[PDB]
């Protein structure tokens, strides 16, 4: 089913990210994580590579090795199955990389990522100074109005067919929705709240993040809603940085945005200083689960305070 | 995730069964098969029923006794976690049910269908002339015009930023399409080719259905495919036909509609009658798959074949 995903936003940043560098690709060794059906590591290879290895599940790599013959590169490219932690050691007795190739971004960036998987296989394989196609993302959260969703998709458990459904009406709040919201839904200022930069970053640093964030109203409006996005670099390797975003001011991507509605809606007035803190970690229960907490202020007054789990 | 699905086609279905039929379930014995949250069980028992017995996994389970819990139903809907296979008996000594209670359409109507849980169901517990909530479905058929998605989502791996991704085309032909079409794009009158009755059908009939549908072009027109859905009767117990459509006509439902697609676009004239044959059986490699093959002519002409895989 994923290999028939197109994402026009996300793979045209990749490519001119990679073919608008052969100077840099030229002769070097790039590993791809996740690779897919390969579009990636073609880019890589006609950028000028010397070897590409792309990493990825039996199935799809079956694929992508049939499409690496037809467009003539099984002579660069070479394609192997498995999780990256099963793989002893890279092949042709290849013990370093020159750049890493993935698409570690999750939704929420950090929810079900492979960001793990890339600085393991970062520690283990990248030369000292190798590059991280892309290398920088940064988090972006606004209040939105959207009343509309919430009375039809939240206050509707509260009277199905005449029940009290209350109980899912929890459960519906705790869990941040993956959808588009539309740009003009926002009524705050947009507050940058977190940045990982794969260059630097170390796995113990993703145990517990805890940052803050801060916006301003800028209408009399009840908010209902935060919505969080991220925005992607190329930063080190491109000649001139290449980005793209998932936010809602530009195209789509299959990331969509990340809703965060709340209990009880927000009373704002224009010029209302909404402060607040943001911790993320893994869930102890189901590792694959990302609990995330809020805690916020409006003009300094009393703690609000809402705890989710992404599953 | 299940847990928040809104179908009100569906429901409302459900629930014009049960609710218009109280003379029905008084003091009636109802198994629900994949109760979910319970709101069918709660119409069950809203209804009159004496005894409903819900059954659906773990997770789900825990959220709908306490969903029956606030509505003032435990003292008459029981719920059980697992699957029917592994269940070596109904609750309370209960040998047999009066009423079965699911929602067994799959996908397609036979893709990951409950059809053979609810069959088995039947034969253990069902008593003889006990009713099934819904107990037919009929599948229909009928040609589309689709060349701006045929062009846009099949085509377009032909050239891929400047690379050849044919062998993925392959794979999307092969791959029957769960969306949603537009009635204004049917150029052929309706077919019906498939009723499944779950009052007289029987497991072994399933391992090979072979079946025909005929249609008639309205239109000089280029035909990209074939869309089929299927509409559900409840009818042996209502004191009038509840049924409702998943077709392209009325309101969406979560079944959506299935897209086959031609491998080569099918030139039709008005009135070319097009005759076919439709073969269905679970894939030998992968028992959740399914195996669809067609075979048709146009005014009796060559043979054109074509085999899907719903995967």
């Amino acid at each position: 089913h994923e290999e028939m995903l197109k994402d026009g936003i996300r793979t045209n940043a990749y490519k001119n990210a990679i073919l608008q560098n052969k100077h840099l690709f030229k002769d070097k060794v790039v590993l791809d994580i996740g690779c897919g059906t390969g579009i990636l590591c073609l880019f890589a290879a006609k950028a000028g590579a010397k070897r590409v290895i792309g990493i990825d599940m039996s199935d799809i790599i079956d694929k992508a090795r049939q499409i690496v013959s037809d467009n003539g590169y099984s002579h660069v490219i070479e394609l192997i199955k498995g999780k990256v932690e099963d793989i002893a050691q890279l092949p042709f007795g290849i013990e370093k990389v020159d750049i890493i190739i993935s698409e570690w971004m999750g939704y929420f960036l950090l929810y079900e990522s492979m960001l793990q998987t890339v600085l393991s296989a970062r520690d283990r394989w990248l030369r000292p100074g190798g590059y991280l196609f892309p290398d920088k993302c940064t988090m972006y959260i606004c209040g939105i109005e959207d009343s509309e969703y919430k009375r039809d998709k939240i206050d509707f458990w509260d009277n199905v067919y005449g029940f009290n459904f209350s109980a899912i009406k929890a459960d519906a709040l705790r869990e941040p929705l993956v959808d588009f919201v539309e740009s003009q839904q926002i009524i705050t200022t947009q507050s940058k709240f977190l940045e990982i930069d794969l260059n630097t970053i170390q796995p113990e640093d993703l145990k517990q993040i805890t940052t803050s964030f801060e916006f301003t109203s800028q209408y009399q409006e009840y908010c209902q809603a935060f919505v969080a996005w991220f925005d992607c670099v190329f930063s080190r390797g491109p000649h001139k940085p290449v980005e793209f975003s998932t936010g809602p001011f530009t195209e789509g991507t299959h990331w969509k945005q990340t809703v965060f509605y709340l209990e009880n809606d927000l009373p704002l007035k224009p010029n209302d200083v909404i402060k607040g803190t943001i911790t993320i970690s893994q869930n102890k229960s189901n590792h694959r689960d990302l609990d995330i907490s809020m805690k916020y202020t409006v003009n300094g007054g009393a703690v609000i305070s809402q705890d989710y789990i992404m599953r």
